[PDB]
């Protein structure tokens, strides 16, 4: 009688056009807009329950405890959830991912954007999208697209106010879309993309490049958008996608995300084009290489790249045409 | 009534880097470029033209040749049979100085070595300039092998006026060293680069300015400050790669592992500056002074056999016997 329960599930999205860099490390502001499309396939659900006798926040995730560390960065995230709701109740956060993680897709854009949406309806805060978006921020960039289907941007802003995401009309375009997963081989070492983009972000010689030219990708990614020109959104976003990889190689020193592996489907990518089979590769903070086609070729793109990699390593999603859901 | 002669030429490594062609024939390149000559590396070159001879051969190492590189020698031969006005076919014996499957060896010391030997052969007596648009015919790098210490392609807009020289850094090359770290994983991807990339403009927009900062820094003898410039200029070389259509790269983990090294060692004192070529070995600039140091850093993470050092040297190609 006493408690507050709230359960959403959020969908992942991957950046056509990239956040690399931050303005504010604090309350994550980044150095440029972002445009992104949130993936059907891949999601999180996640519940949170608000009770009195809660001495202080429990996360769950996957059936599993989080180790102190986990624990105690989720503990500083509900506090900004308790100072926005004027409460200072703490929650126990069940949650489950369905995102391919092991095989290095991300899962914090769809983890925050599922806790920002949960903990709205459990305290009933009545917030609106761009504040939603604005919280689900706070705990991850890219998090702050999720809020929303589609094609999706993140304005940069210059603060804590107005810096967040807001869904694009694309008059249905997003539903003749599709997206290959190509999972790469990678090692598994440890890797932060919030740390790698810090350095280059901080030190990087190609860095001004990648600013100088941002923005005109990104007019010309929603110029593309607006006339759902696959061929001229395409060309756009796979260059965006390697300068972004491009300012890593000038870090200090530098690094690199991809490996052979990664070109090669970035060559079995070129081929397509060239057999009237139009797509376009882009890669995030790993080896794994993501092919934006459309969906009337998904079938025909898929099977050029299953004469070189294993079934299981190939795998395609629709984009979603809705939002973050409220779910039981 | 057979005419012979030998030479020994030196590899050299681009500091500011050549990558990409004007003219693929000629071998004119987009940009000038600027190179050390090294002490280590070197191919010596004997050439033969016996009027009994039908078609040019080319010994390398005790073996002949592949097939890509003989269609290219014969190519090449026909340029020196119509430079020197007869018509008198070649046996080549060349040998290689240089570590062993290692990705060493360069097509700048062969042909330089071979420009130098058929000049002595047929008593040419070609300038300095003229030898090196001779060698520049064959591969573009080896019309910088003509000169020791620091050398500078001038691209200049044809046959004539493309070629190199020797700069004069009074001396400044003998305070200099390279430790070249081994990893294991041109004319094709400067190609596909220089025709695709989409960001081979912004190599061309930099090239120059990173050249002019070289050079000043060359003659102050300021070492940092040369250091920086080709670095950076190395680095934007792979980033074209990585924008070309498809995109490509000639680096591995291993090398990033070595550049970080470097970076580490700067950290400590210990000033040095990487660059890579058409593959994953990492170059290592170095001072005389801080050698040794910079190599026992290296030698904590690589193996001894891996860490191959060398001197810049002084004199430019040369005749033996
Ligand atoms: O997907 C993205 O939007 C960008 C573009 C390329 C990859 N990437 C990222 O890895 C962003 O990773 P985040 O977890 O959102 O970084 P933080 O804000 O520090 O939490
Ligand atoms: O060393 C060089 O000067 C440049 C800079 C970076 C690497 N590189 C090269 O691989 C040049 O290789 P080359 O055999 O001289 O090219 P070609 O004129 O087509 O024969």
């Amino acid at each position: 009688s006493m408690v507050k329960s709230g359960k959403a599930r959020a969908h992942t999205n991957i950046a056509l056009i990239k956040y690399w860099g931050k303005a504010d490390e604090t309350y994550i502001i980044p150095m440029n807009n972002s445009l992104s499309v949130t993936l059907d396939r891949f999601y999180t659900e996640t519940k949170v329950t608000f009770d009195p006798d809660f001495t202080e926040d429990c996360l769950i995730l996957n059936g599993n405890e989080v180790n102190a560390k986990e624990k105690e960065k989720i503990q500083n995230y509900m506090n900004i959830v308790r100072d926005l709701a004027g409460n200072r109740l703490h929650a126990r956060i069940e949650s489950e991912n369905y995102v391919p993680t092991a095989a290095g897709l991300a899962s914090s854009a769809s983890a925050y954007a599922a806790l920002a949406a949960a903990c709205n309806e459990a305290l009933s805060l009545n917030l609106s999208d761009t504040d939603l978006s604005r919280l689900a921020r706070r705990g991850s960039g890219s998090a702050s697209r999720s809020i929303f289907g589609g094609f999706a941007e993140w304005e940069k802003g210059h603060d804590d106010l107005t810096s967040y995401a807001h869904g694009i009309n694309s008059n249905g375009w997003e539903k003749d879309l599709s997206m290959i997963f190509v999972v790469i081989n990678n090692q598994s070492k440890k890797v932060s993309s919030r740390s790698g983009m810090s350095l280059t972000r901080d030190t990087s010689r190609f860095y001004q490049y990648w600013l100088d030219h941002v923005d005109e990708d990104l007019n010309e990614a929603k110029e593309a958008v607006k006339n759902q020109d696959f061929q001229r959104l395409g060309e756009v976003i796979e260059a965006n996608g390697l300068r972004m990889h491009a300012t890593n190689l000038g870090a200090q020193p530098p690094f690199t995300y991809l490996v052979q592996e990664s070109y090669d489907a970035m060559a079995i990518v070129e081929q397509c084009r060239k057999a009237n089979l139009p797509c376009y590769f882009t890669m995030d903070a790993g080896p794994n290489v993501k092919v934006l086609v459309e969906k009337k070729n998904k079938q025909a793109v898929m099977e050029q790249f299953l004469k070189v990699f294993d079934e299981s390593k190939i795998i395609a999603s629709d984009i979603i045409s809705s939002g973050v859901e409220i779910i039981k």
